[PDB]
This record gives C-alpha cells, sequence and structure tokens, in this order.
C-alpha cells in the first residue's frame, strides 16, 4: 500500500480526475420535426450528399429569419460535405444576439463508420477548443442508429476533455436535433457512463512510470472499488509465492516496485448465471529487460502503455460498478509489475515455473506479457467461471497485422469469439478475429523446459503469442485481446482508453 | 519470342518436365471389405487409436494371407504405437513362401485427421519411399477420410514423392495400390487428384526456375506452349501493343530490365452456355532486386526472390487443370503482367510520378513495391473484359509472415459473396486461408500532394494498404485478392509449395 | 534538345504553368485614412494587441458602413482573442441590405512580426480562402509592417494560396476556385504600392521554381530541365547557351562528365546571361546544382533515413537559379551582367556508372579521388565554378542541397552560407534580411583540410571528421582561385516537409542580391 521511493520528490500517488466538466453538461435531446431554435451559442449541422466533394444543403426549418438566410441553398453552396471539413461563422439573429452557425461535412456515404464518426468529431472538438460558447447544438441531417448516437456523445465527451493533471472554459450545455428524439434519448447517460470509464483508463495509460507503478495502480484499484462498492482482493509477495506464481514474479524481480496482483469483484444482488473474467496486461513499465528496447523503432518512451488491458478493465469495472447489470458475477484481474532491468532481473534462457506447473524456459525478456497473463490465466480457471476475457499490448506485429484501428481476437471458442464481434459492433470499438494456427504450436517445443516462452522465429508473432497463452486455459472458454497497435493514439499523441466500452458491451448485451 | 541473351550460355528457356515418374504410376482402389492382398513390394497399414495417447496398434483388417494375419496379430502388434509419423517396417514370408514387406504408419489420437498432419503422415510415408528401391506401394486406410482429404492424400503423396532434377547435371514406384472403405465413391478423386498435383508441380517449376531461366520472355513462352497443349484460346501482349493500352503503372516496372514485358492472357471458355465469367489475375514478377529501392535490408531475402512470380504460377497452374477437367458453364481468363524489377540507367526512380491505364496518376514512393503497380493495369484489363469476378493472387507483401506466417494466406476483397467462396474453396482444396479485412480508415494515407495516389504509404498495415490501393483500380466488379508471400515458399524444404493452384482451380469449379 | 525515352509513355518535358490564377488576380491598395468599404467578398483584418497576450480584439479602421461599424464594436468583439494564428468568420447585412463576410486573423501581442510569424499569419489565412467560394479578398493592416514585410505577405499569401495540379487527372479539385480581385487597406498606402507587382513577380519566380523541383524526375531530366530553361531564356529575352556533353569534354569537365556517366540523359549545362542596358558595374555568376535524381550511385541510398524518394528534389539550387533568372529577366536591373549556371546531370546506377575510388579529372586540372559516389553534387560544382570563374566576374555564389547535415545543424528553417570573402556573405545576410528568407553564417574551418589530402590524387572528395558540411565547402574553395564567392546549403531548407512539397527557397534570396547592389 505504501509507495516507496528512491528521493522525496518521487509521486507516491496517481492524480485522478473524477468530476469533469463533462459532468457539468446539461445534455437535451429534440426531434427535428417541428423546426430548429437558434437562441444561443454554437450550432452545427451534420450533412453530407450522397456526390463527392458536393455543396453543402441544409433542409431543416431554423425559426429564425437571420440564421435562415444565412442556410439558404445559395449561401452554403459555397462548402462543401467532404468528410471533416467545416466552417462556422458568427452573427445576429432575430432576437439580435450573437449565435455562432456552422457544419461538419460527412462525406458522400449514407452509413458512417466509426472511423468516420471520429473525424466528424474531432472537427467539432476543434471547434469547441477556439471557442468560449455556453452551447453547442448539434443537428443531425444524417443517419445513425442508436449506437453511433451513443458513440458520437462518447466520442465527443473524450475528445473535448484536457488532461492538466501534469501541468503547473467548458460548455454547460448541449443540444441534439435527431429524428427519432424519444428513441434516442436514453443513449445519453449511457454515453457519459461510458466516456468516463474509458477517460479513467486513459488516465491510468498517460500516467507516467513514476506515478503509475504497480503499487499506486494498485492502491487507485482499491480506491475505485470503495467508491462502487466493488469486493476488492490486491496480492502481495507473500500471496504469490505461496500461490507458486513464479512466472510473473520473475517478470518482476528486478523492480524497485513490489508485485500486486488486482483482483476486483462485481456480484449481482439477484440470481447468478454467469460468470466472467476480464484479465489485463498490467505491465506499468516495458523496458524489455535484459532485451532492452534499444533497436531503432522498439519506441521505449511508449512503454507506460503496456498496462492498456488493465486500464480497459479498471475502466470497464467502472462501467458494471455504475451500471450494476443483472444475473452476472465479474472479476477484474491484472498482474501488475514492472519489467526494469537490475542485479535482481530475470535472465534470458532462464527456466521458470508458473502456477500450473508447468516450466517456460524464457528466450526473450521483453515477452513479459505472456509470462504474467500465463499465471493470470491460471487464477482465473480456478475462480470457476464461464467465460475468461484476457486484454493486453502484447504484441508490435499488430501494426504490421492489424495496423492502429483494429484489435485482433483470439480464441479456443467460437462462441466465446462471436460474442466479442458483436460487442464490437455495438461499441464501436473495431475488432477483427485472427487464428490460432496449430501447426505453429511445436516451435515452442522446448529442448529442456515443458514449452518455450517464444518461437525461435518472428513468423506470425501474435498467434505464437496466442498459443502460447492457450496452454494455460485448461477447459474454459478464453479469448484473447490483443491491442498493442491501438492502444495508443499516435496522431493525438495520447491514449485511446481502447477496450473499456468494448468490454462493457460484452458483459451487458 | 525470342529471349535475349547477354553472353551466348544465357538459357532461352524454362526447362519443363510434363510427363514425371507419377503419371507412369497405375493405381487402383480396392474396397477394403474383401481383404488385403500382399505378395509384391511394401505394404503400409495407416493406423490410429482414437481415445488413446499413444495406444498399441491395431489393423482392424482382414489380409488374406494366413501367414501375415499371425504376424499381425494383436499380441504382436502391441509393442507398437500409433504415435503421429510414428513408422515401422516388417520383414516376413506370406502363403506361397515368397519375401514380403510390410509395415504401418501411426495417424496419432484424432479419428478425424490434420490438414496438416496429413501432411505429416504422407511426409512420414515418402520417407519409406526414398530410401528403398521398390516396385510397388499398397496403402490400406484404416482410418476415416473424407472425398477432398483422400485427394489431398494423393496430392501431396505425389508432390512430396516427385523429385526436381532440371538443374542437377555432375528409383520410383511404377504401382500404387489402395484399400479403402467405399471405394466405389473415392476412384472419382484418383484422377482429378493426379491433374491437382501437376498443376501444383507446374506452379512449382516455374517457381523453383532461377531467374535467367524463367524471365518475361520465356515464362511467356511457356505460357503459350502451356495454351498449345491444352486448347485455350491465347494472345501475349509485347511492349507495343501495351503502350497503345496505356498501361504506364505496369511499363514503368520493367523500364530498366533486359527483358521487354509481356502480358499474358489466356482463355478457357466451355462448350456450354456460360454463366460465369471469370478472370484470375498473378503477379508475374520474375525477379524482384526492389529497384533503387534496393533489396540490402537484413531480412530482404534477395536470393530467394526468383519467387515473386508465384501468383502468375498458380494461375498457369489452374490454367492446366481447368483446361485438362474442361468444366461446363463457365469462362475464365488467366491473366498475368509479367516483367522484371531491376535497377538500371533505364529504370523508374523513386518519387515519380506515372499514368495507369485507367487514368489514374501514381506517386511511386517505393520502387520495390512494384507488384501492385504491375497489378493496377492488370485490373483493369480484367475488368475491361466484363466479367462477374476478379481474383488477383500475389507475393505482394512481406508483412504476412509476421500477420497469418507460412500455413495461412490472406485474402482481401470488396465482395463478402466472392471472399466465402475464395473460403470453401480454402477447406475443400485444403490451402488454407483467412480473412483479414480493408480498412477504409487507412485510405487517406494514399493521398498523393501532386499525383491522384500514393503508391504507398509512409505510415504500417502494408498488406492492407496494398489492398486499398488495388481497390482504386477495380470500379463496379466483385473482386478478392490473395496474398501468398508468406505462404509460397516452403522454408524447411528449400522449395516452393506451388500454393494456390488447387485453391483456385476449386475455386471455378464450386 | 531530344529527350530519351525507354517507352513511347516515359514523358519528353516538364509541364509548366505560367499563366496561373494568381496573375489574374486584380490588386488595389488603398489608404486606411479614408475608410474600408465592405460590400463583397470576404473582408479580414489583420489584428494585433500590443502588451497583452491573447489579448482582446479590437477593430480601429473606419468602416463606411453603419452596419458593419455596429457590428465590428468593441463591445461586440472582445469575445475573441489575437492569439497569433487564430481567425473567426463573421455573417452580416450591410446598409444596403446586402449579405458580406467579414473576419480577422490574430497577430498576436508582440508589435514586430517574424518571418516566421508572418507566414504563420498569412497560412490561417489561406485556410479561410481553401473550402470557400470567394471572388473578392480584402486585407486590411492594422498592424505595422515596413515594405518588404508587406512585400513578403504577399508573396507568402499567393505561394500558399496557389495549388499545383499538373499531375491531377481523376482527382483535379471540383471546388478549386480563385478569387478574380484583391483588396489591401493600410496606412500610407502611396509607399507600398510598388510592392504588389514586385511582389507577384516574386511569387512566380519562387513557384515556377517550386514547380520545378516538385516535378518528378522522370518528367524533369537533364534535357527537359535544360530545355524549360531555354524557353524561359527565350520568353525573356536572356541570351542562353547549352552545352553538350562533347563541348563538356573539350572543356575537360571530367567531375561533372563523371557524375552523370550512369545516365540514359546526357549532360546539360545551363548558360543563361542577362546584361544591363548600360554600362556594366558589377558581374555576378549564379551557380546551381542540378542533379535531377540523386540515386547515390554506387554508393546507393539504401540506409535508413535517406529519402531516396525526395532525391528529385537535388536540383532545387539550379531551380532557384532560374527562378532569379525569371525575377531579373523581368524586373531588369541596372548596371549588372549575371550570369545563371547550372551543370545538369543525373546520378544513376549502371554499368557506365562511376565508382568509389574513381581517381577523375576536373576542368583546372586537379585530379580527385572518389571516396563516396553520393557525394555527388560537389563534383559537379567544382567543374561549374571553373567555369565561372573563367567568366571573370566579381561574385560567385552556388547554391546547393548538398549535405543532409544541415538538418543536424541548423534544421528546417535557415539555410548555411559559406564563403572566403567576408563583404559577400554579409551581402548574402543582407540579402537574406529583405528577402525573408533566413540564412545563417558558418565557418570554412581550414584544421579540417588535412582531411582531404589524397594519398594519390591532388584532392580527396570526401572526409574519413563527420563536420560534412564544412568539409565540402572546403572541396568547393579548392575550385576558385582568386574570386569572392559564397556557398549556399539549402539541402535542409528546401524540402516542406510538413506541407509536403517545396519551398522554392533561394529565389527571393537570389534576387534581392542581384538588385541591392
Ligand atoms: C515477442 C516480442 C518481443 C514482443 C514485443 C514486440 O512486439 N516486439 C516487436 C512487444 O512489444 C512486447 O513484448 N512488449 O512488452
Ligand atoms: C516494399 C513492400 C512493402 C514489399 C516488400 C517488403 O515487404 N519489404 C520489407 C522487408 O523485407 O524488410 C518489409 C517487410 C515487412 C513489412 C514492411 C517492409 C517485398 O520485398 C516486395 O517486394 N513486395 O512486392
Ligand atoms: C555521402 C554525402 C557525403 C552525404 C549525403 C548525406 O548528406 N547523407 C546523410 C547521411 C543523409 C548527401 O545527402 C548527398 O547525397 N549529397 O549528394
Ligand atoms: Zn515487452
Ligand atoms: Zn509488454
Ligand atoms: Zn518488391
Ligand atoms: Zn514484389
Ligand atoms: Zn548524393
Ligand atoms: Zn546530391
Amino acid at each position: 500500500s505504501e509507495v516507496p521511493q528512491v528521493v522525496s520528490l518521487d509521486p507516491t500517488s496517481i492524480p485522478i480526475e473524477y468530476n469533469t466538466p463533462i459532468h457539468d453538461i446539461k445534455v437535451q435531446v429534440y426531434d427535428i420535426k417541428g423546426g430548429c431554435n437558434v437562441e444561443e451559442g454554437l450550432t452545427i449541422f451534420l450533412v453530407n450528399n450522397p456526390k463527392e466533394n458536393g455543396p453543402v444543403k441544409i433542409s431543416s426549418k431554423v425559426n429564425d429569419k437571420q440564421v435562415s438566410e444565412f442556410l439558404k441553398d445559395e449561401n452554403m453552396e459555397k462548402f462543401n460535405v467532404k468528410l471533416g471539413t467545416s466552417k462556422h461563422f458568427y452573427m445576429f439573429n432575430d432576437n439580435k444576439n450573437s449565435v455562432a452557425v456552422g457544419y461538419v461535412g460527412c462525406g458522400s456515404v449514407a452509413d458512417l463508420s466509426e472511423a468516420d464518426m471520429k473525424r466528424v468529431v474531432l472537427s467539432l472538438v476543434t471547434m469547441l477548443h477556439d471557442n468560449k460558447l455556453s452551447k453547442l447544438t448539434v443537428v443531425f441531417e444524417i443517419n445513425v442508429d442508436k449506437n453511433l448516437f451513443r458513440f458520437f456523445l462518447e466520442t465527443l465527451f473524450y475528445e473535448y476533455m484536457t488532461d492538466e493533471r501534469f501541468k503547473s472554459e467548458y460548455i454547460k450545455h448541449l443540444g441534439v436535433y435527431i429524428n427519432n428524439a424519444d428513441t434516442y434519448k436514453e443513449e445519453v447517460e449511457k454515453a457519459r457512463v461510458y466516456y468516463f470509464g474509458t477517460y479513467y483508463a486513459s488516465q491510468l495509460i498517460a500516467a507516467p512510470s513514476n506515478y503509475c507503478n504497480p503499487v499506486s495502480l494498485s492502491n487507485a484499484a482499491v480506491e475505485l472499488a470503495q467508491k462502487l462498492n466493488l469486493e476488492y482482493k490486491i496480492l502481495g509477495v507473500k500471496e504469490l509465492e505461496e500461490l507458486k506464481m513464479g512466472a510473473y514474479l520473475s517478470v518482476g524481480k528486478g523492480s524497485m516496485y513490489p508485485n500486486k496482483f488486482i483482483h476486483l469483484t462485481y456480484k449481482s444482488k439477484g440470481d447468478v448465471k454467469k460468470k466472467i473474467a476480464l484479465v489485463g496486461k498490467g505491465i506499468t513499465f516495458d523496458s524489455g529487460g535484459y532485451n532492452l528496447k534499444a533497436a531503432p523503432g522498439s519506441m521505449i518512451d511508449l512503454m507506460k502503455f503496456d498496462m492498456s488491458g488493465c486500464a480497459a478493465v479498471l475502466g470497464c469495472a467502472y462501467c458494471v460498478g455504475t451500471l450494476k447489470p443483472e444475473n452476472v458475477e465479474i472479476h477484474f484481474l491484472s498482474a501488475v509489475c514492472e519489467n526494469m532491468v537490475s542485479k535482481n532481473s530475470y535472465r534470458p534462457g532462464d527456466i521458470i515455473t508458473a502456477s500450473n506447473g508447468k516450466t517456460i524456459e524464457v528466450g526473450n525478456t521483453d515477452a513479459e506479457g505472456r509470462l504474467t497473463l500465463a499465471d493470470a490465466l491460471v487464477y482465473a480457471e480456478k475462480l470457476g467461471v464461464d467465460y475468461i476475457v484476457d486484454i493486453a499490448t502484447l504484441t508490435g506485429a499488430m501494426l504490421y497485422s492489424l495496423g492502429t484501428s483494429y484489435a485482433g481476437v483470439f480464441g479456443n471458442n467460437e462462441e466465446l469469439i462471436n460474442k466479442i464481434l458483436q460487442s464490437s459492433k455495438t461499441s464501436n470499438e473495431p475488432v477483427w478475429w485472427l487464428p490460432i494456427i496449430n501447426e505453429y504450436r511445436a516451435t515452442l517445443n522446448s529442448k529442456y523446459a515443458d514449452i518455450n516462452q517464444i518461437s525461435s522465429s518472428v513468423k506470425a508473432s501474435s498467434i505464437v503469442a496466442s498459443l502460447f497463452l492457450k496452454e494455460f486455459v485448461q477447459n474454459t472458454a478464453w479469448a484473447h485481446i490483443d491491442i498493442a497497435g491501438v492502444s495508443w493514439n499516435f496522431k493525438a499523441r495520447k491514449p485511446k482508453g481502447f477496450g473499456v466500452r468494448l468490454l462493457t458491451e460484452f458483459v451487458l448485451n
């Protein structure tokens, strides 16, 4: 619980913003039928043109003569609907009050993807960050379903919010005009919850490794559990030794921060008809160990993000703990540690023993995630659960295979895999199914240990890692989500909080 | 048609073996319900034991010989186990008092065998064939296989048994017996397998041929020769017709070569009425040096890059199978933009803007991404034919080794139905393929400042970005792209797989 | 003159846009003391707030419209701040009940705008011009600018506003609509009026240079580049001469000829000349590196970071020289004779290429040991400098994308200048100040000269002292015997990586140099 320090100026906790300006925003949703009022603030129309880079056309009654003249076809024709393009103007309305009116181009395709919507939102966020507004009103002259509408709000809330914890005028009202308004009203408060779960997770990821270490991360986890009335249990070195979790403990041998195993539990006050375990990779810093990240491209300044899985899980815990779904018992697990170089570090070639008795030959100390997850997976299966889903920034190959938008899912069960893809669809956190190819299993056959940590090959590293993990689930439906490529937003230089909404939709639906 | 030379010792054709020792093998299939006869040669029993770890081998099959039956009694066989890949050889005398040889191959613990360890089963069998000067091989199936897997057994047996000695200078069986239950249903698979094998081995021959032998002219010559031995309409476009067709992307790639570009266009048409028109496109880079983006990086594998025409080989390999089996109600076009990517005073340069045959201007960012340039023009041509399906197959991106590896190929496309047909074809051909996404969000990375489009991204999903490129040259036709860069070469055996041939033939047949 | 081809689809000339939409813009400058008329298009105020960091916006120019004046009152305007780069659009009706567009661009709180600051200001202006279909732009200067800062505003505005579509076919922009009129309100307008057409000229010289650079190497080759230059000389009535290979052979330019040996394109030496109608008090030779593509040769650019796709850029010096030729040929300065020189070739990999280790002989007799074929620029420049000095000139200034080390030394904004004469260098610095193309003076360190001592040849091409920009300047110095000479290394500043396009760097610098003596 007490965070060790090297000098007195070393941080002993992660700063967390719980009450964000987003929570102060009153959201009202109206149906476009009946006309739009353009009293105060900034009003943005979401317009497309099914053709490409075509002219903007507003087709919604505006209960204001002055702003209608502005929105006349001849004047709006100036402007085009290219995805992400926007223009906003300041003017006097009938009350000659100063109002701002504009649009965001939504391309030429009727059905907007999650990527398209983000681009729509970022442009919207760009106008909000340069204006001293009181109210933002968005008019939907495009087609979006209930899930995409919620995705819109979530993304708006998340991108609008700015993290100033390590640094030394937000809108107070949000208006929305849409067709089946009464059907969309319920998605508003769900978005507000999903946003913070993601933003909460983001905060942990963005937290530098001197702030976010195994001790402070587990401490932060306990505090969240306490605020939500979740049962919690933190395993220390002595208990981990008694549980024989040698793989997980080996990775952390070289750290000044003691290993901390995070175990939260949500249990429903009804009948329990589904037990789910969520496992997140919690490497507070990945130096690579003795296989130090020194090669051109390793991105070592990166590696505080190696606990993104843990963040997604804790972020998920917030959402579930807030929404309190029925008929479920959920375990939020993370084997948290730090992978460092020391006199005490574990070595390449070392043979270590996991909690299920299997000996593992370490071939690369930078492949630390599968070791911590292995012992985490054994712990999970002993709980007697229906599904085990782990989420991890495991392999960089994901950047070459799937890139920065879609995460990969691996598994031993097609039904479980299918539930994750559906959750990807309704949460709009894109996931693609990748195969666990049994032919590669032999490359993990060690000469001295029961199994290799790695293949001698760089061929199919994400798949080989899934084969490894597969060895630590005996008789349980299990899935593995590799978020190494999608976790960090390189363009915006911040986390995405990837996985929080995905996992929440999985538990709820 | 005439291959240019630098010295008089430069080869002017690819040596091709059409009649292989496999074709000389008389194959007979009998039903197990009648007993197995021995007498001659080597007889191998394929045995498993479902539900035991490495259980004892037990023969299940009446042997029409009293004392090879006594030899095969369980007390004698309990010794031995069915561990996958395990094999033993037996010497004994039959009823007549003559010397016979018998043995077995273990098929593991799983009732339903692999696609991969059927390969190991076959590989184990071939071990028995290489160190032996046998005249007859007999295989008894005491495992259960469906119609597709049996054909696959023969194909793999044929392919692995065969040895390529075309480039060497300074004992094959003549009969194959198969004992299997519902033999009468399986007999139809025998000649289909032999056809599928050679189409694959034919592709293998073209792929294995070094680049001084296999160049744009000689490969195109070989394609013409194939069209003639089959009876397909054929036409080869040289530099002059290609200029008239304005195929600037394809022509740029070959500018630095001593070998003129040759576009291969074979056609199979059924005498029936035609309900499906299909264009099959293969990447045909006879050698990929990388150009001015020279392969000087450590993982470049500059020595194996004769393999960069695997797509073309798969397409031509398919052409053999289709041309022999003569399917109904279908019209097939075999297309390949064949050229060589070299470094020269005449070679295309990084930064260059070139114009494709559909009018789109392209900024070349990397000369080693040459395949998509040739395929783009090949794809424009394909759509001009007015077909229902366009499928290209290519060793396009090295990233496939990192994504799917050396066993599974990746398939991309603009049409889910076509993707599923490729997928089904993967199951029945047993050439494993996995569906990968075309992520439209990465399309913006191909937006060039001066040309219509970039050839490459700056940025890493190179396989996905390359597919995004290709999609731009198919406007309104169902199209799929198979990236076999990772699976084309069998690194362990130091030989090609001829991957894609059987997949494409099963694709057109269904 | 005839460009050789590999296939018939190979381009045989560089496409050049001469009549640009910028030239079609009628520009008027009015005095602010008379008030601003707003009544079409978009009207933009360049605003400041001296001493208030992100301070409030306040318009201070009489607006000859009651409705627009009321809109622009301080009470309405304070909601906005003057943050440098900030911009806003306003919609309103004027007294004649017509809809007009008005806005502002923040010019910060610092009285004196830098060259970097002014560009940022302009960039924000062009954004308002893009994606909007305006017919008129009116710009109001509520800041203080001298004439060459004012001129810099128009040049940069013109340059950034213009979009190059020579190589688009199926993706030309559907919405490219240029304004037809440009209005400017400024104090003491009669003093600034002279800068307008000077800006237009400075703009095109720069854009012409940008066009040559942006043109890919299959379009822009040694032959096609010399041809456009000749066509350029003809349109300006300049004396011109292009040297082919065996004229170069019998001027014995072995270094220059070596670089092009591996190319399918013959070497072409550009020699354009401007002579004043009057008596000549200054003779100047301008020498530009003209490598239409730098592959590196047998020292191939294969290392991570070599940026081989960008190397069609290697003739930026040459382009800067021709862009200057345009400006000089148009403005017709007095008492001056200018030689515009460029030894053009392409550095390629071939059986005919020159090799590392080769000893070659320059036109002044000095033998050179080649240590790196990617150090080709100094070889072509060596012979060009000898040619230049034989012209009997007073100042020789060469401009070249010579060393990537400039990225490590000065970065992407400032070019480096080397020289053998302080008077010339300062003139370069003075022209840099008035052209607003930033240049910094770097030393030629003689102690490093010994690293060029070859065992067999008279001199080494390169060092074995990783201070490469200085070593290269030491090399170049060896081919100038008794003439004031300066060397401007633009390897770091020529290409705009963010905007993914050329800068046309050097044109305004070189022209201001010629104009001010
Ligand atoms: C340049 C294209 C990407 C193709 C190229 C290739 O993949 N080169 C690279 C390499 O071998 O290091 C590489 C591999 C994986 C990921 C990125 C880059 C392959 O040689 C080819 O010629 N394909 O047509
Ligand atoms: Zn690691
Ligand atoms: Zn890690
Ligand atoms: Zn290549
Ligand atoms: Zn290739
Ligand atoms: Zn060079
Ligand atoms: Zn150069």
